[PDB]
């Protein structure tokens, strides 16, 4: 009923994961040839990686559209396809840039 016939493993046989804090390298790209390397928090939902993202300069609302792990995704799937810890990457297609013009 266990790995080795000790019931516990001493922690240097397991390696773990290594982690540089609460924050991993997240960067998210739109077919505007647009580039945003940078690195977020994954405690909850990508919401928040991408939502800061989202309005700080253009919410996918109404132009937006963000692509995960390679098809489009929600903001509520932390164990899904959130569960990167340095490395996370989401493609977003948008169709507007907005302008100061009433439009």
């Amino acid at each position: 009923g266990s790995m080795s016939d000790q019931e516990a493993k001493p922690s240097t046989e397991d390696l773990g994961d290594k982690k540089e804090g609460e924050y991993i390298k997240l960067k998210v790209i739109g077919q505007d040839s647009s580039e945003i390397h940078f690195k977020v928090k994954m405690t909850t939902h990508l919401k928040k990686l991408k939502e800061s993202y989202c309005q700080r300069q253009g919410v996918p609302m109404n132009s937006l559209r963000f692509l995960f792990e390679g098809q489009r995704i929600a903001d509520n799937h932390t164990p899904k396809e959130l569960g990167m810890e340095e490395e996370d990457v989401i493609e977003v297609y948008q169709e507007q840039t907005g302008g100061h013009s009433t439009v």
